[PDB]
């Protein structure tokens, strides 16, 4: 096929930025994600293409469990710390303050405007990424604002 | 469950805008969508949130076969004319002119700057949308064009 036009076109896809966040006793990991989409109005399904080769992926589909948080449009700050390895400093993971998941007890980043809870209800391995799609059980609002769209950050996870 | 809360969360959701085509014989079918993501790198998969109630969805599942195309910047009006049920004037549909893709033969948009065509390789029916997920078989690029972003809209999609 014609590489450099696929590369091209998968580029041309337009996503959000949020934290997807996970957790197994004292194992716990965040991760800033790009590959989300809501999957059904009823049920409500979010579906996340999460690498298969992560932290966050084995946690997801050892547990069943995933919580995700929309960041701001003034936030980018808070995108680039969740590139690198999850560290607990006590209350906070890479700098930034969590909170329990009301369900499930999950880390909820506490800047972060937007945030749901959801339980897999499949999980397709199609490839170096698995599709998983969740369930919203249960989810909070902070304040409303314009979130961060990846277009305005320069960066692109895609091709 | 907070229900206003879930519904502003899944509407804090960032998505670009496509249309999707299909066929089967004089059946043909195109329709502006939302829930697109990429799925994988390797192998190319787009996943896609289709309405189970739709033509598109009814051709797509029987065919395994599917187009996507991404609507440019000051393309907005292109968008609103595939809202409404598929019309084909010759070699338009809703009064845009299109070619065959070059292996499935599906409708291909030409104002649109960028296209892909895929083979279905898994259909998990969630709800009211079924997500499919889809190999990048063939695709091209027309020109480089900024793309349309569903929040310069106003529209949405989701809750
Ligand atoms: C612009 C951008 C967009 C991105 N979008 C996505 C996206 O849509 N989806 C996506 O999945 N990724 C995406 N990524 C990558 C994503 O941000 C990272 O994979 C994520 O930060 C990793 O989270 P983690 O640290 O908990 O996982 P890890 O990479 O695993 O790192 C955490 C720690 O866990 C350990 N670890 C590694 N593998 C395992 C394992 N299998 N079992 C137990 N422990 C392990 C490591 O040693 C490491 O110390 C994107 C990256 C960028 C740059
Ligand atoms: C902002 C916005 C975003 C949207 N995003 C999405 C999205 O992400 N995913 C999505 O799926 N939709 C989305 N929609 C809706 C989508 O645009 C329409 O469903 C699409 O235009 C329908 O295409 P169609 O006309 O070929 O299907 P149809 O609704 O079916 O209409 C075409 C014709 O086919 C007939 N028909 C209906 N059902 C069948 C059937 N089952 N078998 C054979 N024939 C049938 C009808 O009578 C009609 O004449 C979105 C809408 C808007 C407003
Ligand atoms: C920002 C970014 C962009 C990437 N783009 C591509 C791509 O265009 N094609 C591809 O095959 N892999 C792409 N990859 C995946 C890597 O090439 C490769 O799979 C590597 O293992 C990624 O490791 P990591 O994302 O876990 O750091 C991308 C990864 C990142 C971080
Ligand atoms: C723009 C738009 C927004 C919608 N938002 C919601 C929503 O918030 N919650 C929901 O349950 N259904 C939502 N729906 C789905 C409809 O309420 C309902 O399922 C209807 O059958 C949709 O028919 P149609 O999209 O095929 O025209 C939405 C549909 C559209 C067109």
């Amino acid at each position: 096929m014609n590489l450099e036009a696929k590369k091209k076109v998968l580029r041309s896809f337009t996503y959000g930025l949020y934290v997807l966040t996970a957790k197994d006793g004292d194992e716990v990991a965040a991760g800033t994600v790009n590959w989300v989409t809501q999957a059904s109005f009823q049920p409500p399904l979010v579906a996340v293409g999460l690498k298969r080769d992560s932290h966050l992926h084995a946690l997801v589909e050892r547990t069943g469990k995933l919580a995700l948080m929309t960041l701001a449009h003034d936030q980018k700050a808070i995108a680039q710390d969740f590139f690198k390895p999850t560290v607990r400093e006590g209350d906070r993971l890479n700098g930034h303050p969590f909170e329990p998941s009301p369900t499930f007890g999950l880390p909820l980043l506490t800047e972060l405007p937007y945030w749901l809870e959801a339980e897999v209800r499949h999980l397709y391995p199609g490839g170096d990424h698995s599709l998983v799609v969740a369930e919203v059980v249960e989810a909070g609002v902070r304040r409303e604002e314009k979130p961060l769209v990846m277009w305005d950050t320069g960066w692109f996870y895609g091709g």
